[PDB]
């Protein structure tokens, strides 16, 4: 029995893994997150403002991966090793500092990798299902908003 | 009389102004920086590589603002204050900290402000002339690389 916190937290990993397979490559690299509750904000970095069918999709998606309660693994690598298992793709846009290295590198196979100390679930299933609140787009920075949320319908 | 190091951290802002000039607003935000000895490389957002006459404008540019020995204003305002005196254009793509409350926004006059601590320069011309070397484009994280370095002699 995991905290909402903790749900949220690998909820990011589900809907990240989610912008990804609607948008595709150029939706990769995330700009920052940040979780409070049971709410989250996704930032991606993109040059668009998907369609609300898009939006959808994300969130079908999302929910899906949920309903597959997939496990969510931990690996802790070098950083090297790390480096060319997982490739480019365990970065944000902004790299962790040099003077870190030791990986903690969380996967989610087939669906998101990404490098990340923070407590997670085991498996997806324990997250919940998943709400996206509001898309914001910001023409200037080229940032794509993700506003979600976990629900509590028997969960 | 400045080191190498002071006058190359100089430029980045002029440099960082000319790219703007340039390009546009589209390049306004710096993802990173990086200073060494007489070489610089900064990183600014963008979407596409810049072609050779745009480069050699960036570079004339940058020179043409070192000529005019423009006068390099340090201010040091509360952080709230100088929010609405010079606006998010004086952060970087990732801005400060929250912990920080007292910023040192270096200014160069309808060229370019940004939130920076480092030591700079009096005025422009202390910089010297500017080379740049490479331009490169990545596609993925969609970044501009500039690389240059000041001119001795």
């Amino acid at each position: 029995m995991y905290s909402i916190e903790v749900r949220t937290h690998s909820a990011l990993h589900v809907v990240k893994g989610a912008v990804v397979k609607v948008l595709g490559s150029e939706a990769k690299w995330t700009y920052s997150t940040y979780v409070k509750g049971n709410k989250g904000v996704l930032i991606v970095k993109f040059d668009r403002k998907p369609s609300d069918e898009e939006i959808r999709e994300i969130e079908r998606l999302a929910n899906e991966k949920v309903k597959e309660n997939a496990p969510i693994k931990i690996y802790e690598l070098p950083r090297e090793e790390a480096e060319k298992m997982f490739g480019e793709d365990m970065y944000d846009l902004f790299p962790v500092p040099e003077d870190v290295r030791i990986l903690k590198v969380v996967v989610i196979e087939d669906w998101n990798v990404n490098a990340c100390n923070k407590e997670h679930t085991k498996t997806t299933g324990e997250i919940g299902p998943i709400k996206i609140r509001k898309v914001r787009f910001r023409k200037s920075k080229g940032l794509l908003e993700i506003h979600f949320e976990l629900l509590e319908l028997e969960n």
